[PDB]
């Protein structure tokens, strides 16, 4: 599924991501924009042989099991394929653990480089929330 900006903002709120660990809904929408361009089916192979899955590009290296990431953990206790669902529950649940892991949203390198410090409220501007 390819979410609209306000559609994703609404689904993230419905799943309690808005101000989770102090990160406004705009931070999460901005992260999804640059990680997946709002596409729940986005997959990207890392040079290290791990894969990033879904709207928030959760990495098989630590967070999900894809069966082909040697030495890797599955700390969200889910198959990486479950992070490709049109329903974002699994991605939201796992992102809540990632953003609690101690470096906040710096875990998303696209967030650090393209959202951090920017006017992130622009991402939820005009959204009925
Ligand atoms: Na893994």
């Amino acid at each position: 599924k390819v979410f609209g900006r306000c559609e994703l903002a609404a689904a993230m709120k419905r799943h309690g991501l808005d101000n989770y660990r102090g990160y406004s809904l705009g931070n999460w929408v901005c992260a999804a924009k640059f990680e997946s361009n709002f596409n729940t089916q986005a997959t990207n192979r890392n040079t290290d042989g791990s894969t990033d899955y879904g709207i928030l590009q959760i990495n098989s290296r630590w967070w999900c099991n894809d069966g082909r990431t040697p030495g890797s953990r599955n700390l969200c206790n889910i198959p990486c394929s479950a992070l490709l669902s049109s329903d974002i529950t699994a991605s939201v649940n796992c992102a809540k653990k990632i953003v609690s892991d101690g470096n906040g949203m710096n875990a998303w390198v696209a967030w650090r480089n393209r959202c951090k410090g920017t006017d992130v409220q622009a991402w939820i501007r005009g959204c009925r929330l």
